[PDB]
């Protein structure tokens, strides 16, 4: 039993968390292997906002959003937490999908609770068992009470809960690839072509396309979403202009 | 060791407040419950200042300002606090209307105070049965003595107070519509068209009209509330110039 | 016995202060009591300085300055301190008048001291009584001894002192009729018309007086305190011009 | 002894200090009295530094410099410290002068020592005496050793000391008629006529002698210490221009 | 006995570290010894980030990158750490290679382990020798347990490990010509020559080439990786132009 | 009893150091002492860095670098610290020389040792004497072991060590008549005349040169180290021209 020296290690999560937020397509590769703390795991709002941002921008056929969520759900999390996390990231419509899916995942645990009355999450006698009510939060002291849910549930059940949740999440997050951010990028008459080009180029830098498909998309935005007379100015540009840079030059020539 | 580890749980409350106070247009879906704490709950002044900003600017004409009071009035706190918040936010005349509404509201408690003694804000024995004077703060140890009210009142009496007050607020925050900030928006030689326009766009954003009413209202403050040669300049502008953007472009074109 | 659980409740004191400095026009109305505390108050430097800044800047000709000085004399404090505060705010000359006025004010307390001895600023038997030299800090161990004055005075006497002071203050702050800091605003070659004007607009922000007197006064002062060739330029200006902004426009046209 | 009350009743220290460092000619008028603390008084640099800044600039041709020293030398000070303080501010040549002057002062203490032994800076019995070598810092254990001086001295002797020091200072703060830093001021091609004019306005701001003498001096510092071609410009200027402002405007007229 | 006096004497490690981070080109010669402290060391993320910065920028065969790597591998660490670190700095492919090399090293310790079954890191009972599973973190209780690896492996073995690791790094850090970043310095129309040239000059400062080979390589880069039209401008350029500065001047001449 | 009340006394040292490092040519004059403290001082990194910066820039051309070194070697320190200080500031060539010089100094202790076997560093018998190996830190336990040196050396020995060290340095810091970094600053096309002047003003401010040798050198620096085409522009400048300011004006005339 506690307390154990020193603490602490290296920390790789601290390192990890750094490298990622420190040149992210350079990729944080150090393992992060966390044990202890309470039965359940505390939370950080910062991780949530930066996840909200990603959920805004990329969404969630991105494997950044997916990567950052995955990592966050290595946690033994309470039902109230899962509820909030899910309702927050998914918002009304997809949360329903998830809620349902997740309900199947619980249903599949009542199968394994029945197959194994004594698996990790499970108890050793008839009441002590992991039951529908536990799992749905309908047990007495769970419902309306996250501390009670925390006082009643075991870490094994919390992990089972978080996998079920992650599962139901993977099952739901495969819908609606068609991009996205770019579509709300229109040149302001307030804005310079270059400020726009840069805002857009930033979004394109942030796209997941093959570089070779980037430039046709960029040129389409230039052609379609700059300023009409400038679009027309582009119409007079040759086809011998073949990259946005050449086009940028053509505009720079006239100012 | 003991009691209640860590203290305590995690971190929805914090995350809510965080997330709210972060890019507000669409924010903060996690459920937050906060048991227990002292019998009553000392205030957050910053949240209250910015509420005053909202209450100033938009007021209660947003259900964001209203939404934010609601949230702030989940708190159990004392008649002195109710008083000090309401006098300050309402200002004299509407504070008076509220006062009257709040007494009415309190009158409905004197029915539920007689009818029932089982309720959280009432006692069983005659001396435990709650009196008017306590509920009106006109009880001994209450008048000129919040520490005394704090010392006399039960939690159930706070929620009751809070409920009569919120009701009496809901009952008063029906009154008034006509927008609003706009009425002070007019262009001097003190600011440029660009400056005025921005100030206006920011306001525009803050108006609650559907987008369909926004251009005609913008256009109207422009023609009459721009600088006099510039209103005239707008009178020379083609009718064909239809969105604000085009009209802005027409000003952009000539200096 | 003792002391004071938690401490504490709302704040309403700091909240009051806060609000005032948070949109000055109409803000800051909660009730503030401050319950119990040093009854032998050891003030705060910042609160005096910003008052100093108002006394310097505006002066004391303000029912807001007077108000904030009142508010600062809500405290139970020592005569010595009352003296230093008054010496700094009043400035030497009025301070002297005050000092006399305060002695008269104090003289009328020797009436209520002789009439009654029950009151908080007094004691029952002959020595128990609060003597004049004591009330004036003029008794032994008080002379050249504010701590000794603190050890010899009891709380009620301090409130009395404060009331006498506070009255004596009010009897002196009837003040001038000329206004104001404005009189030394004059355009040098050190500053543009715009800067000068803006400096004048700041001063106009500082004119609380009838909105209706401001533009004739401004046109006159602008005419007279502007740079001479500008004065003459204003001497060429149209009579039809009715506001400074029009007048600014006229200058704005020529350079 | 105690328990203490609390420590402790306050401020006018910070209030005093604050006001002075918040506009020096907007005189600080409270009163601060002091006791206690160890035998004597330790110091922090901010006042020493800001004094050095004064000592450089006006020095001790300001009766505010003399004043800020007078006040710092209200303190019960240990001789080594004093010695050093004087060694810093005076500089070797006047430091010497002081040294000699102080030594006389020290002689005058042997007078009050020979006359009497009843003083705070002396013992009553002959063994109790505050001898010459001791008075000189040069008694056994005082030699080279301010902690030993501190272990052998008495507070009454720190006062005695501080007076001896302070006196010898005052006789010597007789100093220079000439002024002042101003004399090195001459326009470089590094700086503009305006930069020179604002810098000369700092020199003027630091020239506190009659205003009526300031403008002739100012204009002279223009005539002889402006850049040469600008001098030549000033020669073309008419004697009709009678202020620096009028002259500044003539310059401003030309580019 | 223990723990440490005072704690403690200080600190050429800090001084070393300071100096390095203080105008890096030629600094940092104090000897730095530091035992005691932990049994084995939990690193500090900062050193890793800056190394990651160097690994990015320079890469890893530099005489300074190697120097900071040696230093980071100057004290015992877990296999787990070593793993994560090597995997991050080398990247998967070179890390894999690294493992291979490291394995050869690990084999070579099983020789020194067979040769001396009673070596200081080795066993002093019987089968509690330095085995492949220990060295691999796969001994019982080290299996998926970095804490268990830290609790079962002896410091002598960690040092042994650290040398093998370092060897395998030396053994691997024998590859890679590329220079490198440089290949991505081009001039888009997004940058001026002056920004580009500066970016390039920084990259050339960071070159290892003799200065005398630096200018032909910049001159070629200037000719080849400027904006095309800027290259045509360079194309007109005298053969007598013979430095980048002369080239810079040449462009400077034309706009 | 003991051990150190209050803390503390005046300061005189930190203040001293401040004043110096705040007004450098207007040098700080308090006497500074600091008994007691550690047995021997284990360095301060900021203070070593700022000496390092002086050692970079001026080094021992300023009797400031020495001054700061003297102050820093004004208390007893370890052979390892001394060694580390010397190898870092002298760097390899002058360090070797100093080792040698220091070795001479160590020889002179074996004389003073022979003459008095029981002088301050020594102790009763031979082993309490300070043998050569002790003096070299090569006595059993000191040997590559600065903790061992701290465990084995007395203060009396360190102060002989420190003196000897400082002595051999004073002896060594003679070499170099040439002045100063300046010889490596020339104009590029990368930065203009104003920036060259800035560098030049810096070199001038950094000259120790009599003021009278600064104009020949400065003008020489202009004729010889400015941009060539500018040196040529300068070749046309009148021979009457005497200061940089007239040259600056000549360039300005052509700007």
């Amino acid at each position: 039993a506690g307390q154990a020296p020193g603490p602490a290690l290296t920390d790789w999560a601290r390192v990890r968390e750094e490298l990622a937020s420190t040149g992210p397509p350079v990729v944080a590769m150090p393992v992060v292997i966390k044990t202890e703390g309470p039965a359940w795991t505390p939370l950080e709002p910062k991780l949530i906002t930066r996840l909200a941002d990603t959920v805004r921008t990329k969404g969630l056929r991105s494997p950044i959003t997916m990567a950052e969520v995955e990592a966050l759900m290595s946690s033994p999390l309470l039902p109230h937490d899962v509820t909030n996390l899910m309702r927050v990231i998914l918002g009304p419509a997809p949360y329903a999908l998830w809620m349902d899916a997740w309900g199947v995942q619980l249903q599949t645990v009542i199968a394994a609770a029945t197959r194994d009355p004594r698996h990790p999450a499970n108890g050793q006698g008839r009441g002590e068992r992991t039951n529908l009510n536990r799992l749905k939060g309908l047990a007495d002291g769970m419902v309306g009470n996250p501390q009670g849910q925390a006082a009643l549930l075991r870490p094994g059940e919390l992990v089972a809960i978080t996998a079920s949740a992650l599962q139901a999440f993977r099952e739901v997050a495969r819908l609606a690839e068609p991009a996205g951010p770019w579509a709300d990028i229109m040149q302001g008459p307030s804005e310079s072509f270059v400020d726009f080009a840069n805002r857009l180029i930033k979004a394109v830098e942030g796209s997941d396309l093959p570089p070779s498909a980037r430039a046709p998309v960029i040129i389409d935005c230039f052609r379609q979403k700059s300023q009409p007379d400038i679009q027309q100015l582009i119409r007079t540009a040759p086809s011998t202009l073949t990259t946005p840079g050449e086009i940028i030059k053509y505009v720079l020539d006239r100012q």
